[PDB]
């Protein structure tokens, strides 16, 4: 199996709706998919147990019919890092878990989306990140850039900390998270030049068909 | 001269709150203090030319009685990154300039403190970044962050970044950008946890005199 893990340059950058728009390509090139997140916070109760959002939308994305636990393990009600809520309901996250429901997906995908939570550096306990489990299963990367002011630092700093761990930074995703602003194309093309690995792709500003934003011949 | 460069975790962190902070409590310990800001973009015209208002504040911080061009050589109009706004107006930012400054201001001030533009990674030309001068000048970097969701992930990403240039982390500062929240001392002790340098001190969130939050014996 092809698997490629996500993340991105802050908290709101849209990482879930790249995550989508990788999903359709994906299918459109005659893939099995899988959308995974093992780890979620800030969720829904239903008669089923706690539900996010953000999971659903990798479910509903996967070309496989694939149950919610399948896709998501670890689910906790309150959107805060998942190292003090995990602590606070007394259900540790388990790198042995989050790897096995990794390689069950595997059995069925040939093509493996891995959707983090947060940020590069998210704590999963007080001795262990989502960065130490990356590396332990040493996933190429993919970065999701929310294209505004500020984010040029937040691409450099996330894009030379993966490269340091002797990790592959597969390639970068622009999502337009506001309007066509004044230095947009200033912005693309600075980003562009620094971040060492292909632009995939751009989505426009949507306040869900977006996998055509996506070019899968660079991954 | 004691020389200290400050950064921040993103844009909108308040680093000048805390910046103007540093420098009353160093003027609260005898030092002639001296606040500097070589590149500065998002300024209003006045009868004198363009003044940016954080270089106003730490011009009015300062314990010597100092001229607004002594205080920030560069300023321009566009709230944008300084490279591309430069490109536009026709006025490259020179390091040579930048440092003239500098040792301009030491020939005056006894505890100098230079505020960078955004983050660590601002470029400043199409071959040069702000990250570039700080490492020529060798200054220790005091790190601003804004406490909120998402800030561990940009508070480590910094931090490895500075510490993989060979520069000292000499301390970080809290400030708090939001109302009391919810998980605010789990997020404090992580923070302290994670960040290898001193915690300064704690800046509550305000909607100015703010050099008691900071301890400077642990500078
Ligand atoms: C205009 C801002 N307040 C600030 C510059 C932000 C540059 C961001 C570059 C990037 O995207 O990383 C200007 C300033 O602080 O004087
Ligand atoms: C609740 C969020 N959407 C997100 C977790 C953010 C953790 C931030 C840690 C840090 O401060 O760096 C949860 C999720 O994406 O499932």
């Amino acid at each position: 199996s092809k698997r490629y893990f996500v993340t991105g340059t802050d908290t709101e950058v849209g990482k879930t709706v790249a995550s989508c728009a990788l999903l359709q390509a994906a299918k459109a090139a005659g893939y099995r998919t899988a959308g995974y997140k093992p780890v979620a916070s800030g969720s829904e109760k239903t008669p089923e147990g706690l539900r996010n959002s953000d999971a659903l939308a990798l479910q509903r994305n996967s070309s496989l019919q694939l149950d919610y636990a399948t896709v998501n393990p670890y689910t906790f009600a309150e959107p805060t890092s998942p190292h003090i809520i995990s602590a606070q309901e007394g259900r540790p996250i388990e790198s042995l878990v989050m790897s096995a429901g990794l390689r069950a997906l595997e059995q069925q995908a040939d093509w493996v989306l891995v959707e983090g939570a947060g940020g590069w550096f998210t704590p999963l306990s007080d001795t262990f990140t989502f960065a130490d489990w990356v590396t332990q299963e040493q996933l190429p990367v993919i970065l999701v850039v929310g294209v505004k002011l500020g984010c040029i630092n937040h691409a450099m700093l996330t894009a030379q900390v993966i490269q340091h761990a002797g990790l592959t930074l597969a390639g970068w995703v622009a999502n337009d998270v506001t309007p066509p602003g004044k230095r947009h194309a200033e912005y693309m093309t600075t980003l562009t030049r620094m971040i060492p690995a292909p632009l995939l792709g751009e989505i426009p500003w949507l306040a869900a068909a977006t996998g055509k934003y996506i070019n899968l011949a660079l991954l």
